[PDB]
This record gives structure tokens, sequence and C-alpha cells, in this order.
């Protein structure tokens, strides 16, 4: 099993990611997760340069796909699709619509299995 | 702790399940997870015959309940309830509504505690 | 390191929480999770007194924020924000809207990275 982390300063906020590769007879499992974070603007994309560790989970053609939420002051919940892709050393995290500023986003986990 | 995996071919696509039993003198935790997958038709149910490992987590009368999402072409997010039950050796994964073909479904995890 | 579990009787139902601290030189994590549960009334807040172990994950000013769902009888899915905070030894789990009685709530996990 291989694992690592990456804490990213994006604009004026922090997002904290972890990755794992879990090998077995049947499959390799590629895990990407992210702690809760508070964006400071109407972010649609978070991007950064990855090192070799995090790069190593982007083995499939398909991006990772997860979901997350924010709770509005009126208590309605917004759900966002989260698509995480790599081009060269740049990782991009794309949200299905722009996030609300200054509201916490829930932690999320993506998982890809390669047979 | 005990754990395992099962890859399921269903129709013309794959889903990959992991399971864990985490015993303690406080509780047993039964974990079922699934990697992201891409259904190729508007399925409502994925079923298959369980292996010994996977059958071992179905100790309680209640089915496992989790949720997942798909991001539609217009960027709206559909959330699905996922109910996972066993009758004899047959495991059924029931989605609350039919999945959209050819769109990735997010990974999910379910957890039951027995005290 | 540090981890533990707490089974809480709240009114006439049970919720089962797990906590973990993952020290790190890079991404120091505090995790709170909860197994699926079935509330018996239209609860908005679950609260209880914590012991030192569970208290020990509430180091940040920011509450934990997660999400969970219920599959309603028409097979639509309602998503709830889950905000978990500590005041003195009382832990409060606040749902964004009152839960529907007698319907399973999905398991959830919250993750905070310190720094």
């Amino acid at each position: 099993t291989r694992q690592g982390s990456r804490v990213v300063g994006f604009m004026d906020f922090i997002i904290a990611l972890g990755w794992q590769i879990i090998p077995s007879n049947i499959r390799y499992i590629y895990i990407l997760n992210c702690s809760q974070f508070m964006p400071t603007s109407d972010v649609t994309t978070i991007y950064f340069q990855a090192d070799s560790g995090l790069e190593s989970i982007f083995v499939m053609d398909s991006p990772f796909y997860a979901s997350c939420t924010q709770q509005l002051p009126d208590k309605t919940i917004k759900t966002y699709g989260v698509t995480i892709s790599k081009k060269q050393s740049i990782i991009s995290i794309n949200f299905s619509s722009s996030l609300e500023p200054n509201i916490m986003v829930s932690a999320w986990t993506a998982s890809i299995t390669r047979t």
C-alpha cells in the first residue's frame, strides 16, 4: 500500500488532500480524499501542481468523480459534483457549479478500481 | 479486522466492492463500499451471487443504505439512494431511481454498527 | 495516535460514532464518523455528553460539517447538512432540517485537517 498527502494553498484558502493506492490480487484501488474546506470566492476550479506521489493515482483515462455539499444560511443544501483530473503535473478539481463563498464544503472521497 | 473485495460484471460494465468487519468489545462495524462506476444502461438494480467474504457483512436485518450521485450533461446533480440487501446468496443493490447511462456514478460507502 | 467509539442512546434510538486522530508531519487529521441510523421522530439535534476521547477531536473553532441522506417514501432523496460542535462536554449534531421519522439515514464521515 502506498499513500501520501498534499496541503494546497489555492488563492487565500487551504484544501487538504490525501491519496492511497491499495493493491490486491483482484484489483488496484486508487483513493483520493479531501477534508472539509472553506472557499473565499465563487470557485469553480481548484488547480495545483502535483508531485510524483499524487500523480501516481491518475492511471485511468477516467477522472475521479465524487460529490460534496454546502449548507446555505436558509438551511437548503447544495450538492456539487467534483471531477478531479490531471494534465501533465497539473491536477484540476472541477465543481459542477460555483461554490458559495465563506461556507464550509463537506469532506469527500473518490475511489477508482482498476481490474 | 477482516476485509475483502469483489469485482462484479453486470451486464456490460463492472462494479468493484470492498467490505470490512471491524470488531471491538464496544461494537462490530460492517463496512461496504463501492468504487465509482459507469453504468451503460438505465439500471435500477445490480444483483449478483455473493462470495463468502461479502456475505459475512450481512449480519443485521436492516439493509445497508448509502447515497451516490451523477452529474448530468447540464451540470445538474442527481442524488440516488443505494439500498444493499441479501436474500440467500444473492446481493441486490437497489438505486432509488434509474441511473443515467454512460455517466459516472460516484463512489459510496455504507456502515452498520452492531452493539 | 488516537481512536475510539461511542454508542449513543438518544431518545428511543441508537447512533454509533467513531473518532480518529491521524497525526502527521503534513496533514494532521481529525475524523468523526457515524454509522447509518433510524431516528424515530423529527429530530433536528442529537446531543450527549462526551468523554475525553471523543472531546479530543474538537480542537478547531470550526465545527465538523458533513452530509447525509434519507430515501423518502416516493423514492426521492433528501440531503441534510450535518454540523457537529462541542460546548463544554456536550456534543451537538445539528441537521439542516428535521429528519423524517422511521427512515434510515445514511452513514457519514467528517474530516478536518489542522493547519
